[PDB]
DNA sequence: AATTCTGCATGGATT
DNA sequence: TAATCCATGCAGAAT
DNA sequence: AATTCTGCATGGATT
DNA sequence: AATCCATGCAGAATT
DNA sequence: AATTCTGCATGGATT
DNA sequence: TAATCCATGCAGAAT
């Protein structure tokens, strides 16, 4: 048995992602691409770990939005300023495998 | 089959750490707690990965030291660059279980 | 307020200890007096900080094994080893009041 | 090589601590009991590692009042934050051995 | 030549 | 004091 | 044009 | 009547 | 009353 | 133009 980390997709944060609310929208693309696929209204739980073994568990969810949905992490609060991150920088999400454990890390603005 | 992130240790990198001399000063109490105990001073390679998937190999080593042993990661001057680190800046390694890999990450130092 | 570490007891690790499987094997006297009570085999995750500060979360968990019970820690490997612990050395447990904080510690055998 | 943690004190965070100040009031008895002794207002750096290996550094400093002085940690939002703790959680000190390194944990509220 | 690379030595800071 | 640790110095070996 | 920083000062709250 | 600490607060320093 | 949170629905952006 | 996406606004709800 070998393990090796891929990397999934990236969100840099937007003013309502970041904070306060308490929601980051996924881009739709990527969140069924990579994270469980869902139909129920209020979808998953989703627990993801970082780099250094901090969990966190969000509520991994949508909203009819018109004709699709609209992918949303609830309860990102702690994660976010738990890691001390403001708005505009980046969140990424990784996996590995085998065992689709997902990992997520968070790169801050190029300046 | 559930995989696990425990985190290891860190190091703060020196300006020998970050220098173009290649070697990372590993503290002596962590290289023995956390990294596979060697016996000859031909170290062992090591290889960790980091969450965007970009995987190294070190050459996990030691020096006589007065009668003691001093740690050493050589070969890390591709991951400094890459990563982009500088004097001050701090590596962070943890661990994946079960397999035991090594995974690394990086936090920019505060100013 | 100040604080008190008491001593509640002491296992020498059996080959079967840490190793490949991870487990460590805890007599069923000190698990039910010191340890959380469990009712469902499944167990709980359980905190412990080592001797170095360190805090892990290890499972809590038994087996039936005819009408009683065997009680394990699961994920003990690196944290054993961690302290440099092999087969014939000592395990201990200590208890911090108050909280009643569980304290995972080691000393090596006699020889 | 005896590894061994001595549990020093603790402190329940008010509003003033945990808040966004940065400084935490020691209490001056654990203050003059546990860290360094210091002459002069100006503090010296105090550096304490956390729960999960990472190194923080505050400013362990006092303030003349009335006749006696007044002792804070500075600079601890983001640590204080990084353990998603507020006002009426816990924080502790303890001493880990060999090296007489600073370890700080926290638990929170009984709710 | 003169620079870089290797392996250990040494010394400032801390326990 | 006495001891330890680790950032860096610095002598050969090698470009 | 604030907010944060400082260095305490004051006062509520325990004995 | 003491003492200790959570917080007020009034200038200085920094947007 | 009057701020917080839920679940959308609107409309600028970006294919 | 065409269709979505996604940032955010904003009413019934709920504290």
């Amino acid at each position: 048995l070998n393990l090796n980390i891929v990397p999934l997709f990236e969100k840099t944060l937007s003013a309502s992602d970041a904070g306060r609310i308490g929601r980051l929208v996924l881009p739709k693309a990527c969140a069924e691409a990579y994270f469980p696929p869902i139909s129920q209204s209020e979808g998953i739980p989703l627990k993801i770990q970082d780099v250094r073994g901090r969990e966190w568990t969000f509520q991994f969810r949508y909203w009819p939005n018109n004709n699709s949905r609209m992918y949303v992490l609830e309860g990102v609060t702690p994660c976010i300023q738990s890691m001390m991150l403001q708005a505009g920088d980046t969140v990424t999400f990784s996996r590995v495998d085998p065992g689709g454990k997902l990992i997520m890390g968070s790169r801050k603005a190029a300046n």
